[PDB]
């Protein structure tokens, strides 16, 4: 099994050191590794080496990603590269894509594409404002749907490559990613149990009523019983749930259904006397 793994830090960082770290706790378990530096990359913001990247882990079996942590989440590069999967990895249509290929006498998109795959996640920050990195980290994972093992955050961690306790976490991390590519199919989650039973998630966006898991998005409540929090749900939403491929395809059929909508509205005159009154009204100032 190949072991693709990936750091966001700067070359030669603490990023790069767990990553590595982890790389050769897979290499233990008997892993052919490989290591990607985003620093090398040129990735240009969604509207370049991006297409080689995802080339890259297409070919992986398993992926361990290390970033920074950047004002409590993720960088700005992660999140691009999170917004740059949507049109090209999410697990729904390109089942439906397949499909439709199949069936039109179309050309049958990449199968990498579809292969399931495990993925690992470790964020490093410098101090514990580390609050929004781990749903960061799902998401990247969610529109693919790969398998996550594990998903750890390490706070305090400016000199983590001399505190030699957690940098073996990193690579028991490493051994995980790599027995858990061995046997993809019934390889389960190692990370923290979390609050959402479903996500593993303990970001919860909270209005009257209704407690949604910022990752897996199921809607339901949050209970305080003396000071531990749990997460219940009706069992309909799993329908529904953003990493299940019965709710892409609902989510998918809305989008379809609301594009159909925003097109035909696009030629009434409703909507072309208004966009020509804002083309009227300013016009937008650039550097010269
Ligand atoms: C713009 C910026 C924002 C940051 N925000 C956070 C933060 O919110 N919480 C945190 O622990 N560390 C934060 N840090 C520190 C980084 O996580 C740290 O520099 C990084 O883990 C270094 O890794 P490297 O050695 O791989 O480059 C931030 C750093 C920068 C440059
Ligand atoms: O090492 C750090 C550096 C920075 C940073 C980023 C930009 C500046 O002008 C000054 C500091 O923010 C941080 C925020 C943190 O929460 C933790 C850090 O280690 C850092």
């Amino acid at each position: 099994m190949k072991i693709l793994g990936i750091s966001g830090g700067m070359r030669n960082g603490s990023n790069d050191g767990m990553c590595i770290e982890a790389l050769m706790g897979a290499k233990e378990m008997g892993a052919e590794v490989e290591f990607i530096q985003l620093q090398n990359l040129h990735i240009e913001h969604c509207t370049d080496d991006f297409d080689w990247l995802l080339d890259k882990m297409l070919d992986a079996d398993g992926i361990v990603f290390s970033t920074p942590i950047f004002e409590k989440g993720a960088t700005g590069l992660f999140h691009t590269i999170t917004d740059r999967f949507g049109p090209r990895m999410d697990r729904g249509n390109n089942i439906i894509g397949t499909k439709i290929a199949e069936e039109t006498g179309g050309t049958a998109p990449d199968p990498r594409i579809l292969k399931d795959k495990v993925i690992s996640f470790m964020s490093v920050g410098g101090s514990d404002w580390v609050t929004r990195t781990q749903c960061d980290a799902g998401m990247l994972a969610l529109t693919p749907m790969w398998k996550v093992i594990d998903n750890e955050v390490f706070p305090w961690a400016l000199s983590i490559l001399v505190e030699d306790e957690r940098v073996a976490r990193a690579h028991q991390i490493g051994r995980n990613i790599a027995e858990a590519a061995k046997d993809i199919e019934h390889a389960q989650y190692q990370g923290d149990a979390g609050v959402c039973p479903h996500c593993h998630s303990r970001n919860f966006h909270l209005q009257d009523g209704k407690a949604i898991c910022c990752l897996c998005g199921l809607e339901g409540e949050i209970h305080n019983e003396g000071g531990k929090y749990s997460f219940t749900f009706p069992a309909e939403q799993l329908e529904h749930a953003h990493d299940t491929l019965s709710g892409k395809f609902i989510h998918g059929n809305d989008i379809k259904e609301n594009t159909g909508k925003k097109i035909a509205n696009m030629q009434t005159e409703k909507y072309k006397a208004r966009q020509a009154a804002y083309r009227a009204f300013i016009t937008a100032t650039v550097p010269e």
